[PDB]
C-alpha cells in the first residue's frame, strides 16, 4: 500500500557531500591522513543500498565504523541533548573538546538524510523513512544510535552533557541521550558526569539542577556508579564570551 515515505528524501548530492567533507576533514586533521575516502563513501553506501530502509541493522554499518575508527581523548567528550547550536560552538571555541560531530564519522552525516530502496540500486531522493511515523530502523536513526554508542562508551572520567533548560523535559529518558549515551557509559572509565543545564530566558533564574528530570538522570547515573555533578549555564552566550577570553571582566 505504501507509495511515499513520511521524511524528506536523500539530501540533494549526497554522494558529493560525504566524499567532500571526508576530503575536508582527513586535511584538516592530520591524525585521519591515512583514511581513504573513496573507500568510506563505499563502505557508507554499502550499509544502506539496495536494501528496505526499515530493516537496516548496525552490521549494515560495521564496515564503515572499521573504516573511520578514531581514537578521541576520552576525557575530553561532551555529549548533548537537543541543543546542538550550542554544543557545536562551544567545541568551535574550546577546540580540545569533541562533540559526536567533531569525529569524522560524526562529521560526515550531520544535517544529512539518506536511504535507498530494496528493489534497485539507486538512491531514494523523493523521500525517506520518518523514525516516528514509518519505522525506526531507518538508515539515519541506526547510522546515529551507531555511532553515538560507540562514542559514549568511549568517554572516560569527566564527561559533560549539555542539556536545553527550556524544555518540558530538560533530561529525557526517551531521547537518544536517555537512551542510548547514558547506559554506555562505563563506570571503569567514567568517574562523573556534569551536566550543563542551559537556560533560555523566558525562565527565571531558578536553579534547574533540581528539576525532576535531573534528579532523574542524578538516579539512573548514581546506579551506574559514576558521580553526578550539575550546573546552570544563566548566559549561555556570555559563557561562550568566557571560553573564548577566560580573563574577561564579563566573566564569572
Amino acid at each position: 500500500w505504501r507509495q511515499q515515505w513520511s521524511g524528506p528524501g536523500t539530501t540533494k548530492r549526497f554522494p558529493e557531500t560525504v566524499l567532500a567533507r571526508c576530503v575536508k576533514y582527513t586535511e584538516i586533521h592530520p591524525e585521519m591522513r591515512h583514511v581513504d575516502c573513496q573507500s568510506v563513501w563505499d563502505a557508507f553506501k554499502g550499509a544502506f543500498i539496495s536494501k528496505h530502509p526499515c530493516d537496516i541493522t548496525e552490521e549494515d554499518y560495521q564496515p564503515l565504523m572499521k573504516l573511520g575508527t578514531q581514537t578521541v581523548p576520552c576525557n575530553k567528550i561532551l555529549l548533548w541533548s537537543r541543543i546542538k547550536d550550542l554544543a557545536h560552538q562551544f567545541t568551535q571555541v574550546q577546540r580540545d573538546m569533541f562533540t559526536l560531530e567533531d569525529t569524522l564519522l560524526g562529521y560526515l552525516a550531520d544535517d544529512l538524510t539518506w536511504c535507498g530502496e530494496f528493489a534497485t540500486s539507486k538512491i531514494n531522493y523523493q523521500s525517506c523513512p520518518d523514525w516516528r511515523k514509518d519505522c525506526s530502523n531507518n538508515p539515519v536513526s541506526v547510522f546515529w544510535k551507531t555511532v553515538s554508542r560507540r562514542f559514549a562508551e568511549a568517554a572516560c572520567d569527566v564527561v559533560h552533557v549539555m542539556l536545553d533548560g527550556s524544555r518540558s523535559k530538560i533530561f529525557d529518558k526517551d531521547s537518544t541521550f536517555g537512551s542510548v549515551e547514558v547506559h554506555n557509559l562505563q563506570p571503569e572509565k567514567v568517574q562523573t558526569l556534569e551536566a550543563w543545564v542551559i537556560h533560555g530566558g523566558r525562565e527565571d533564574s531558578r536553579d534547574l539542577c533540581q528539576d525532576p528530570t535531573i534528579k532523574e538522570l542524578e538516579s539512573i547515573i548514581s546506579k551506574r556508579n559514576i558521580q553526578f555533578s550539575c550546573k546552570n549555564i544563566y548566559r549561555p552566550d556570555k559563557f561562550l564570551q568566557c571560553v573564548k577570553n577566560p580573563e574577561d571582566s564579563s566573566c564569572t
